[PDB]
């Protein structure tokens, strides 16, 4: 009854989740794991102010809307020598990571570690946030609202 969440640096708000470090979250679960994080799936704007802050990963994840990668260095194995936010255009498959939105992060980069997942509720999962310099914060709580990803 385990669950990493890895997470990155947010960048103007936005930032990168990814469960168990594997591809396996829904639509449903990407709103409500950030919601968790009192946050909101990003918008394509708010997507695209991340990116010009210094944002990019080499995964695929939800936004409102879309299933992304922000890309700053053409990369050959990372959304294809793509530049800019990179759509999903074509997919047999529903689970990818997400991306959340803090609109009271700092507003540029942000790379400290994060210590809580704030608006989780009553579960008995261990819930473990995971930070990319190893940092860690565990608790007992729930963030799935919908039986379909339980
Ligand atoms: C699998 C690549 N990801 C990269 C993202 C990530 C983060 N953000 C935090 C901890 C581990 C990892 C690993």
């Amino acid at each position: 009854q385990q669950i990493d969440l890895n997470v990155t640096c947010r960048y103007a708000g936005v930032f990168h989740v990814e469960k168990n470090g594997r591809y396996s979250i829904s639509r449903t679960e990407a709103a409500d794991l950030c919601q968790a994080f009192n946050s909101t799936l990003p918008t394509m704007d708010q997507m695209k102010l991340a990116l010009s802050k210094g944002f990019e990963t080499c995964r695929y994840g939800f936004i409102e809307g879309n299933v992304v990668i922000p890309r700053i260095h053409p990369n050959a194995i990372c959304a294809a020598n793509h530049t800019g936010v990179y759509i999903l255009v074509t997919s047999n498959t529903s689970h990818y990571d997400t991306y959340c939105f803090n609109a009271s992060a700092p507003p540029e980069e942000d790379c400290t570690s994060v210590t809580d997942l704030p608006n989780s509720f009553d579960g008995p999962v261990t819930i473990t946030i995971v930070n990319r310099d190893g940092t860690r914060a565990s608790k007992k709580g729930e963030y799935r609202t919908h039986q379909e990803d339980i």
